[PDB]
């Protein structure tokens, strides 16, 4: 049962992974008055939402970022502890947005948020984890699913790379090869290595029986990525991505390289 719920599921407001036009048209049958606004799940920035209000007719889209610490904030805003408490934040109080909130645009009666890709690297993380800590499986493992998200995020999202397996601490590109090259020789073996600059790193995957190496950099923000741009918390919640979208690579991750 992949594709997990959305911290965020319990507001009327909102749409979860949709797309700004999706939302933009919620809102124009919705009445389109100064103040109308919803909430919905940010489509770059996993964790993160996106605050479209409507003001003089005219739509406005504010990113929400999901800082390393469990807040949210749109872009030189104040943060806050979640996105309800962001709403009501700005409901009562403009602090640079065109106009307060006034009324939400509640999703029309009988829908709900649409899962995303990042709904899906969520159960699937959770998922492996338990599946592979505990050997758990079946409704036995759904429901550890439920109860150790919380759990394995605060894990997942926070423990130091150092500790995972396909965490080579020194390599050189050459030394990396080498150790891919002897063994399985099997498309999306990978492991990742530290880069000189600060706040860089490389992973280096095979196919096709030939190495292939990718940057991933760190952002002010404190998030990891490669050239494609999705960003990420850690490295852990980008391999575990990667393993589900190529974005950007030859082919997907499959099997971690030992450390």
């Amino acid at each position: 049962g992949s594709h997990m719920p959305d911290p965020a599921a319990h507001l009327p407001f909102f749409y979860g992974s949709i797309s700004r036009a999706e939302a933009e048209e919620h809102l124009k049958l919705a009445g389109m008055a100064d103040g109308l606004f919803l909430l919905r799940q940010c489509l770059r920035s996993l964790g993160g939402y996106v605050l479209s209000l409507v003001h003089d007719v005219r739509f406005h889209h504010f990113p929400i970022e999901r800082q390393l610490n469990g807040t949210y904030a749109i872009a030189g805003g104040k943060a806050h502890c979640g996105p309800a408490e962001l709403c009501e934040f700005y409901s009562r109080d403009p602090d640079g947005l065109p106009c307060n909130l006034r009324k939400p645009c509640n999703r029309p009666s009988g829908l709900e948020p649409q899962p995303g890709v990042f709904d899906c690297l969520r159960d699937a993380m959770v998922r492996d984890y338990v599946r592979q800590t505990w050997k758990l499986e079946g409704e036995a493992l759904e429901q550890a699913i439920i109860s150790q998200a919380p759990q394995v995020e605060k894990l997942i999202a926070t423990t130091a790379h150092e500790r995972m397996p396909w965490y080579h601490s020194s390599l050189t590109r050459e030394e990396a090869e080498r150790k891919l090259y002897s063994g399985a020789q099997t498309d999306g073996k990978f492991l990742l290595r530290p880069r000189k600059e600060q706040g860089t790193y490389a992973l280096s995957l095979i196919y096709g029986k030939t190495v292939y190496h990718y940057l991933i950099s760190q952002d002010k923000a404190g998030k990891y990525c490669i050239p494609e741009g999705t960003k990420f918390d850690t490295l852990w919640q980008l391999v575990e991505y990667l393993k589900l979208k190529a974005d950007g690579l030859i082919y997907c991750l499959k099997e971690a390289c030992p450390n």
